[PDB]
């Protein structure tokens, strides 16, 4: 299309040349809270619709975490074509998350490297958010087109766990999925909550309290893993995903590592790099946990994903489901129906019915 066009070589790269990064989001987040959006000619097929979690869901691309942090953007987010959007990462009390400037653009890289440090309005101000619109949601949900919460931990909690289940039990009624979070590069500790005997505990506290909540208001809980782990921590976190049942996993967060070749000025800023330098660290990371637990717990595949071949390599790696959010900073909406595109026209010629079919294919080679 003409849109994809104009918005990559006119558009975003002049808001690029106007604005820095954290501005530009924050207008970003304005526009489509509006419907201020190219919105979406493309008309999702049978082909894309998969079934997992519990739900139906219309296409299988989605926000990813970050973008619609508090909550505020999320009918914008459909309208723009994503067949489920995830927001947060909401924290139990408002705070505020580092100072700025605290996000780079890397653009000779097609990367960001951000450091925010879980900014949240908070539990309570997402939860009267969300319960404005429930009705309008369900109905969504139903149509397939579903919504996840990412649960964080504030900075100076003094037990992560009860953050997590604070979490749960207020946003979980709201919610067709839960993320927990346990991935950030940007708070302090918390991805030491990826090892054994701890994520067993933080994880069984978790599930304790989903399963405490009303049949109609128990959502799927998943696990956003970082792609940094080594071969051990991803060997626990299998064995205790299959251990307790957990619905399903997020993989992945961004990265701490700088990989040989970045040519960004910012490169050594502090914090998580994602974006095209972290796509095949991304779905290298789905291939081993989708055979670690033998292609029995769901994946919602994350990193570098910026055209329709990006999503199925993660999906036939494992992913049952992809997101993405870099690459809307570099090439704007229209990003998301020209992966759809891409996507549907790749499973036609690979043989594939459709994605479903496509999930894990390459463990079956
Ligand atoms: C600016 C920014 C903020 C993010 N904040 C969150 C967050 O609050 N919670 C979370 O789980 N992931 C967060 N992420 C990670 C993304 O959800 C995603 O895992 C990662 O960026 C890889 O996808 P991408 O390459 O398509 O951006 C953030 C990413 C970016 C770029
Ligand atoms: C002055 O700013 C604009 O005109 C924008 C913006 N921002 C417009 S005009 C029509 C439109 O669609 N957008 C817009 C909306 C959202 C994004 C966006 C969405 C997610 C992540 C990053 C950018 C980019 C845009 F250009
Ligand atoms: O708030 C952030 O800094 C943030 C959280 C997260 O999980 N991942 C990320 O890259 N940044």
């Amino acid at each position: 299309t003409g849109d994809e066009r104009f918005y990559a070589e006119h558009l975003m790269p002049t808001l690029q040349g106007l604005l820095d990064p954290e501005s530009a989001h924050r207008l970003a987040v304005r526009f489509t809270s509006l419907g201020l959006l190219p919105r979406a000619r493309f008309q999702d097929s049978d082909m894309l619709e998969v079934r997992v979690l519990g739900h139906k869901f219309r296409n299988p691309v989605g926000i990813a975490a970050g973008f619609d942090k508090h909550g505020e953007a999320v009918d914008g987010l459909y309208k723009m074509g994503f067949g489920f959007v995830e927001i947060g990462s909401v924290t139990p009390k408002p705070q505020e998350g580092n100072p700025r400037p605290r996000v780079f653009r890397l653009p000779e890289d097609q990367a960001v490297i951000n450091r925010y440090g879980f900014n949240s309005h908070g539990l309570s101000v997402v939860e009267h958010r969300l319960r404005a619109r429930q009705q309008k949601q369900a109905k969504l949900t139903e149509d397939g087109l579903p919504l996840g919460v990412n649960l964080g931990k504030n900075k100076t909690s003094v037990d992560a766990a009860e953050d997590y289940a604070e979490g749960v039990r207020v946003l979980g009624p709201l919610a067709d999925y839960l993320v927990v979070n346990v991935s950030s590069p940007n708070t302090a500790g918390l991805r030491s909550l990826q090892g054994k005997a701890e994520l067993r505990r933080l994880l069984t506290k978790v599930l304790q309290e989903r399963d405490g909540l009303r049949r109609v208001h128990r959502p799927a809980v998943l696990v956003k893993i970082a792609p940094d782990l080594t071969s051990q921590d991803k060997e626990d976190i299998a064995s205790v995903v299959k251990e307790l049942g957990i619905d399903g996993l997020i993989v992945t967060n961004t990265t701490v590592s700088r990989p040989a070749g970045l040519q960004g000025a910012l490169r050594s800023e502090t914090g998580g790099l994602s974006g095209k330098p972290l796509r095949d660290l991304s779905t290298q990371t789905i291939r081993e946990m989708y055979a670690l637990t033998q292609g029995r717990v769901p994946i919602i595949g994350v990193g570098g994903v910026s055209s329709g071949q990006d999503a199925l390599e993660k999906i036939r790696a494992g992913a049952s489901l992809v997101q993405l959010y870099t690459a809307l900073t570099f090439w704007g909406p229209p990003v998301v129906g020209k992966v759809k595109r891409e996507l549907e026209a790749l499973l036609k010629e690979q043989g594939f019915g459709g994605v479903t079919d496509a999930i894990g294919a390459d463990h079956r080679r």
